[PDB]
């Protein structure tokens, strides 16, 4: 009777659908039908029009990862007006467009993740250092870049950020991007590529131009990552448990269906899981506090290696 609606950014990616599976399981579990659905690109009409279209048919909660973080808006409100129970995972929208976000943790954790992981393997105090991402647009990355930046001119003065670039979640144009970088900055030291589809292009630009001494870090699942770790192109990265957070999405998600306290402050038991906690939306960097509003942090965060590379199963 109850159906959740759980939206990607876009699908064919393994990012995405570890998440998806991890939701549509987790509905199994407390006897709830959750449709995966997302559109083959990520745009702003796409996810309106399925954000729109679950509304029409009537869904109870639906969980969206947003590809702009007020496009969506004028669809969720009108959602929430309808008793729809709206909820944001990855990338979230504006808070007071929605109710909750279950985000894998605060921009200044993942903005220092991203460069600790790159100091570790540049390793000296003067470099030059890209950014390449999906979208300038989207919410969840630019958070991080901006956190990550601001902390590199404070910890790393002697690095010049030369160039950011971006693929827009296309495996192709990610792949030109990459190279193009690689060509046109052939004192480049380190890629920060905080993006699932933009970390392996970089490392496969690396291997086509048989560059070395490149230190590649950023966002990535483990699935895509491998042969890139075996072959020794990228050392290091970081990631968390997708398939987890399409979990918790989902038992959040039921708890508001269940009328149950979750204010900033209160706490949820997840099986096989544990504890959860409504975190206060200021930890996003956020101005912007209510009742039944808050954000979901992930418990843990994973940096990824040669060694617990097949440790992980999505
Ligand atoms: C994990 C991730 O960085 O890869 C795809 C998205 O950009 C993302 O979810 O933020």
């Amino acid at each position: 009777a109850e159906r959740i609606a759980f939206i990607p950014k876009l699908v064919g990616v393994g990012f995405f659908t570890s998440g998806g599976n991890g939701a549509q399981e987790a509905g199994k579990a407390l006897g709830i039908d959750v449709t995966y659905d997302g559109p083959t690109e990520p745009s702003v009409s796409g996810q309106v029009q399925l954000v729109n279209n679950f509304v029409n048919q009537g869904y109870d909660a639906i969980i969206v990862s947003a590809v702009s973080p007020d496009g969506l808006c004028p669809a969720l409100k009108r959602a929430m007006q309808r008793g729809v129970k709206i909820l944001t995972w990855d990338s979230d929208t504006k808070p007071e467009c929605r109710s909750y976000y279950i985000n894998q943790g605060t921009p200044k954790q993942l903005g220092s993740m991203l460069v600790e992981m790159a100091a570790h393997q540049v390793d000296k105090e003067k470099a030059k250092v890209a950014f390449f991402y999906s979208s300038p647009t989207v919410t969840d990355q630019n958070q991080w870049v901006k956190e990550a930046k601001a902390k590199i001119s404070q910890e790393h003065p002697g690095w010049e950020i030369v160039t950011t670039q971006f693929g827009y979640n296309d495996a192709t144009k990610s792949l030109q991007t990459a190279e193009g970088i690689i060509k046109a900055y052939p004192d480049l030291d380190a890629i920060i590529a905080p993006d699932a589809n933009a970390l392996p292009a970089a490392a496969q630009a690396a291997e086509n131009l048989k560059r070395n001494n490149l230190a590649i870090v950023g966002f990535s699942t483990p699935n895509v990552m491998r042969p890139y770790v075996q072959r020794g192109t990228v050392k290091e990265f970081g990631l968390w448990d997708v398939v987890q957070q399409g979990k918790i999405s989902v038992y959040v998600a039921n708890a508001l269906l269940k009328n149950m306290p979750m204010n900033v402050g209160d706490s949820l038991d997840i099986p096989g899981i544990g504890k959860v906690t409504v975190s206060p939306n200021s930890e996003q960097g956020y101005h912007y506090e209510a009742k039944g509003n808050g954000i979901v942090l992930l418990p843990e965060r994973v940096i990824f290696n040669k060694d617990n590379i097949d440790k992980y199963d999505f």
